[PDB]
């Protein structure tokens, strides 16, 4: 279920942001935008 290996490949371009998200939980499960839906 790793469809974010391409659809989520762009932040590694400027390599100066991922480190931000990665600084949460798992640069994913840390979110929850799936809630409310």
């Amino acid at each position: 279920r790793q469809i974010k290996i391409w659809f989520q490949n762009r932040r590694m371009k400027w390599k100066k942001r991922v480190f931000n998200d990665a600084r949460d939980i798992i640069q994913r499960m840390h979110l929850r935008q799936y809630e409310l839906l």
